[PDB]
């Protein structure tokens, strides 16, 4: 499930966000984590499979659109649908505004939109 970021998860949040291509070193990591903590328009979320944090997704609220900036899943948990479940839970969470990506996560975002939601059908 999707939970808000807490300071007690800084070590795992930095480790997860380190897989983002624009996060080269650790000095830059703690600066972006400090942005998610101290900036109102920027919020970071964590995906808790069972009781272990395996994914992370952070957004920036900008007037009418909610831009996705960072999305990362633990490599040992990839290819399990966690990446799309985070966005789906994010879309339900931000039902008020429209969910758009930036140039950093446009590739994986367009893949999920092209995907078909696997739903049951009756009659
Ligand atoms: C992108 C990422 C967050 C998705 O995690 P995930 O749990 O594997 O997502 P899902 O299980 O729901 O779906 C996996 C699919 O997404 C694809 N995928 C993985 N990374 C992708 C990417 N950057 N762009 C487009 N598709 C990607 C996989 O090829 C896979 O496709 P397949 O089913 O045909 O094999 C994960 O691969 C990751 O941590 N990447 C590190 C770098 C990064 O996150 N860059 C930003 C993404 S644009």
């Amino acid at each position: 499930m999707l939970i808000r970021y807490k300071k007690s998860f800084e070590k795992i949040a930095m480790g997860l966000l380190s897989f983002m291509p624009n996060e080269k070193d650790l000095k830059q990591l703690q600066q972006t984590i400090k942005d998610y903590e101290t900036d109102t328009d920027r919020q970071l979320f964590l995906w808790k499979e069972d009781e272990d944090i395996v994914g992370a997704i952070g957004v920036e609220k900008k007037d009418s659109e909610v831009e996705i900036r960072h999305i990362s899943v633990n490599p040992s948990h990839r290819h399990q649908g966690i990446g799309k479940q985070m966005m789906d839970a994010l879309k339900h969470l931000f039902k008020t505004q429209v969910l758009v990506p930036n140039e950093l996560t446009q590739s994986f975002f367009e893949r999920c939109q092209g995907q078909q939601d696997q739903d049951i059908s009756y009659n």
